[PDB]
């Protein structure tokens, strides 16, 4: 698809069997989804934005359906304000910035 | 152009007759860049970003050309790790994402 920015790029994920709502984001490196349970071994980690820091748990080898694309990486839980989809996984559906 | 996200999505921008380098970042509703010296009057406003809520200075109506492409509209000026063009300013240049 082609998605407008005269709106906030927001879509429908799948990731730990949960459904939520997250951000395409090209200005976030990581994806970042807000506090939920996921298997396997995590280590902490602090990422910065504006305002500061947050503390998250990386999570590696996490697949998340992306508006019902397939992709698999690194994901970080933590405090976040929203759910962002960050360029590692942006890349594995083919996302694009065109004009 | 067609940007793909293996790397950060950094272009030049010019500003005040200065060419400064900043981030596309369709997560953001609005272009924030570090302090510098703008023309006319200020309004306040206030970002909840990843770590928090930030004060900076809004001003309405500057010229602004990003990857050679003009536009003309509002920029905040305050803190940022980095200089962000939000989707105010990637709607004028005429960018939207795709896969
Ligand atoms: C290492 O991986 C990282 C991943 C993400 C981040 S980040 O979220 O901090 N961020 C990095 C960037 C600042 C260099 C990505 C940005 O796109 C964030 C994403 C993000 C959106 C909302 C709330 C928190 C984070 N946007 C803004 O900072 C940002 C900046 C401006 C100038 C405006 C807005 C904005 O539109 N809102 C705050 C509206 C809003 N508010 C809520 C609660 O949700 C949203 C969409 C966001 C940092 C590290
Ligand atoms: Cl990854
Ligand atoms: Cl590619
Ligand atoms: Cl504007
Ligand atoms: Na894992
Ligand atoms: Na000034
Ligand atoms: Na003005």
């Amino acid at each position: 698809p082609q998605i407008t920015l005269w709106k906030r790029p927001l879509v429908t994920i799948k990731i730990g069997g949960q459904l939520k709502e997250a951000l395409l984001d090209t200005g976030a490196d990581d994806t970042v989804i807000e506090e939920m349970s996921l298997p396997g071994r995590w280590k902490p980690k602090m990422i910065g934005g504006i305002g500061g820091f947050i503390k998250v748990r990386q999570y590696d080898q996490i697949i998340i359906e992306i508006a019902g694309h397939k992709a698999i990486g690194t994901v970080l839980v933590g405090p976040t304000p929203v759910n962002i989809i960050g360029r590692n996984l942006l890349t594995q559906i083919g996302a694009t910035l065109n004009f």
